């Protein structure tokens, strides 16, 4: 898509070369925002074939409050493999924080139930937020949260969402993150009987890895096609019981997949 | 300032009317970003006169870990009085989260000295973050954190910072919030022997209150003046040892002050 390809070109034209924790090397910029009107289509990139079943299984895994890759393995999704301990655990990452933020006093906060109840009982609230940046638990995590903090907003019957992503792999992780959160806004709007508005993406250290330069140049020479449409086949009795079968994308015609080395 | 007056005009041209917890009513946009190059000048608005005293004393108060207004009273700062209880207390707001975020197991994390240690030993980290958004303590706070989350970045010997502000009173609070953070970026750069880079402001619910519209069009009819210059007269032993007198603003020639009521 055009917003995405523009950001790729901006990192190649303006990026500063940095040494990163993996010793791979990076071209980097700081501070970027992009806006996706969800009325205009599902923001799934078309200049390379994205694999939607990993995106939706990971999100359903987050909403169930789970931090073990077993569910993901039952569904053949491999994305979290090299960050899990010998027992399949990643520590209190996203799922644990969304569904059960631990207080110092033993209790737990369910930020997703809280956000649902806010959108239904108080839509004008300027605090409809969920954070995964639990400073008291970052130590205990296999990886610190990249998509750290997000906020929902309602205006004329429409639900918007803004993500703060502190660390972004433009070639590999960012297509995956945009579609994952656009999916969540569609699920939330359906449970809350609202229309979809904008998905706003804001990034911190926004970067392209040195060994992704050829892959980037190939994608950057491809023309963006029309965006797909997301069909949610049934309306579940809560945001905690959607299943892989409920989601469909008509009109998705992408360019070939493009393989790229993952950095660990 | 140019960026600032452009934002006021954007929420006027594109904002939608919203009801809010204070009952006052607001014009509102969601999702905005702007960049202040701190090498160009200190970003203190010139289209109306701003009170530096309260900005500097509130930052110094935050950095001490203090959440009681007694300090602010010893210095004639009354900006936090409406929210403070009978004992001068605001609950675990900014100062406490910044200096002593409580973990699930007894511990307390000082996010400011962690950030200083990362800028010295690891300035290319993508994790140099301070969060005030402690989900576990929100209900003990006088008010939920508006300037909620921020991130530092280093590139060509320069320190940059991006703030996510979830709720923003564009007329009354935002002049205060960008001078406060630009000041923190100069204090941090001075401590780490870095030069100043960019302050990136990102807003969630960015708004103008209904009873601020004539003041806003009044300000908006004024040409921005030359941006002031910050002179720090001393290099203290630590970020916690700065004093009001160490800072001098040079060349601040603002248009007349404009009074406006605070929403409850
Ligand atoms: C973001 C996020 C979640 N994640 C987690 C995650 C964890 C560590 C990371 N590390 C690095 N260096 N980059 C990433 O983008 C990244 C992403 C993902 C993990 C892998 C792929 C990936 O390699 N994508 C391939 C194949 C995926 C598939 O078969 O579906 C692709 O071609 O798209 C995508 C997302
Ligand atoms: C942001 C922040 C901290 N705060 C805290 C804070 C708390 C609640 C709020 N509530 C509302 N509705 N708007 C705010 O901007 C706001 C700000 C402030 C509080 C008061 C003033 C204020 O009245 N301003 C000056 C007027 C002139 C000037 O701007 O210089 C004053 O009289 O002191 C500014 C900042
Ligand atoms: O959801 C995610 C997770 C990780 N990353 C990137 C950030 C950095 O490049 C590396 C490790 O966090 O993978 C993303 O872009 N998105
Ligand atoms: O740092 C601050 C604190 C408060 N506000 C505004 C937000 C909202 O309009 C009201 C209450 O949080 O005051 C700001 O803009 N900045």
């Amino acid at each position: 898509m055009k917003q995405y390809l523009e950001l790729m070109q901006k990192v190649l034209d303006e990026g500063t070369q940095k040494n990163d924790r993996t010793g791979t090397g990076t071209l980097s910029i700081f501070g970027h925002q992009m806006r996706f009107n969800l009325q205009d289509g599902f923001p799934l990139v078309t200049t390379k074939r994205c694999h939607l079943r990993s995106i939706i299984h990971e999100l359903l895994w987050f909403l169930q409050g789970d931090t073990n890759i077993a569910y993901l393995h039952e569904n053949n999704v491999t994305i979290w493999d090299e960050w899990a301990d010998e027992n399949g655990d990643l520590g209190p990452v996203y799922g644990k924080q969304w569904r059960a933020w631990p207080t110092p006093d033993g209790r737990h906060i369910d930020q997703i139930t809280t956000v649902l109840n806010q959108l239904k009982n108080d839509p004008d609230s300027r605090r409809i937020i969920v954070s995964a940046w639990n400073v008291g638990e970052l130590d205990k995590m296999a990886l610190a949260p990249c998509h750290a903090f997000f906020q929902f907003y309602v205006a004329d019957g429409k639900l918007s969402c803004q993500l703060y992503q502190r660390s972004c792999d433009v070639f590999l992780g960012l297509p995956f993150n945009i579609a994952s959160y656009a999916l969540l806004v569609h699920m939330m709007a359906q449970q809350c009987d609202l229309e979809v508005g904008d998905f706003v993406w804001t990034g911190g250290d926004t970067h392209l890895y040195s060994n992704h330069m050829d892959q980037t140049h190939l994608q950057l020479s491809r023309e963006p096609r029309p965006l797909p449409k997301l069909i949610i086949k049934r309306k579940p009795e809560s945001i905690f019981d959607y299943r892989f079968e409920d989601f469909e994308i008509e009109g998705y015609d992408p360019h070939p997949g493009i393989k790229a080395p993952v950095a660990i």
